[PDB]
């Protein structure tokens, strides 16, 4: 047996995962690797002549797209009903298998957790000019962005980003130069996707860095997340519900937190100790229909309205 997977998720990520599947299960993955936008726009243009089974994208606005197209089959309860809802389509389309959260990291030499603020909304505060980092290019950012739109509406959101603007932000082309930059001490302060600390801290224990949530419910805490589908028009949905389960199960959420960096989406993982553990997450994390982040084209919008673009 075999499927086809079109994966969003990079090949050195993802082969490993596939090659223990294909092991365990003896179904054979063919993997047609790609941008998580593009395959959403490739597999509208197939409709039903896809040859894919499986959809995995590292973006929630993709998969959105699948869903409201129509082209993502109703997954068993059996694999999404035990979910957290943050994690799982209400309606079962889709589900997580690892979490790509926005957090706040923060500077240990010259900032503390006493620092952060209740919301992202009060990073505007005169006690944050010139202390933060904004990456307005990052998709992490973006997606972000296209959430406190979907919560606050466009008024809020853009007199936030103009606030944020007029308060002295240095922009920088990534997650990874934001942290470096706070090592640097260049900004005590970044808006940044919650699997870049992990890889510093990995290869420097004591990288001067934490990261954290802001309060309970807050925009600045969404959990974006690496959803998986299976295709409407697949012929081998058992199949691919195996390969779903096997993503889900602890050797992959161990790695995925381990080794990715990302949140798990299961109880019984071991946690990143950079992340902490699930339970805060959920807590942290606000309710938002992720089928609604599709719109990114608004979002550019308001971010070249705003002048980050
Ligand atoms: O494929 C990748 O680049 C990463 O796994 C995911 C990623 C991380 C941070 C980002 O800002 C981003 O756009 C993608």
């Amino acid at each position: 047996q075999d499927i086809t997977l079109y994966s969003g998720r990079g090949e050195t990520l993802v082969k490993p995962i596939i090659e223990q599947f294909e092991k365990q299960s003896g179904i054979k993955v063919n993997v047609r690797y790609g941008d998580t936008a593009q395959l959403a726009v490739l597999l509208q243009e197939e409709g039903a002549r896809s040859p894919a089974d499986v959809y995995w994208g590292q973006d929630a606005g993709a998969m959105g797209a699948l869903a409201n197209a129509g082209l993502l089959a109703t997954l068993p309860e059996a694999v999404y009903k035990q979910l957290p809802e943050i994690y799982t389509s209400k309606t079962g389309q889709w589900v997580a298998a690892s979490g790509r959260s926005r957090v706040i990291a923060y500077s240990t030499e010259r900032a503390s957790a006493e620092d952060i603020p209740a919301s992202v909304f009060d990073l505007t505060s005169e006690k944050y000019q010139g202390r933060f980092g904004l990456a307005p290019t990052n998709g992490g950012f973006q997606s972000f962005v296209t959430a406190m739109r979907v919560q606050h509406g466009d008024e809020k959101t853009l007199a936030w980003l103009k606030a944020m603007k007029a308060n002295q932000p240095k922009i920088y082309r990534n997650n990874t130069t934001q942290i470096q930059a706070i090592g640097d001490g260049e900004i005590d302060f970044a808006l940044v996707n919650n699997y870049y600390l992990p890889r510093f801290v990995a290869a420097n224990a004591s990288f001067p860095a934490k990261q954290t949530y802001f309060a309970e419910g807050d925009i600045g805490n969404l959990v974006n997340v690496a959803g998986v589908a299976v295709l409407k028009s697949s012929k081998k949905q058992p199949q691919a519900i195996q390969f779903i389960e096997y993503m889900l199960s602890p050797a992959a959420q161990q790695y995925f937190t381990s080794v990715v960096g990302e949140y798990p989406v299961t109880q019984g993982i071991i946690p990143n100790p950079v992340l902490g553990e699930l339970d805060t997450l959920l807590q942290a994390a606000p309710s938002i229909d992720l089928d609604q982040l599709a719109d990114l084209q608004g979002t550019l919008k308001l971010l070249r309205d705003a002048g980050l673009l």
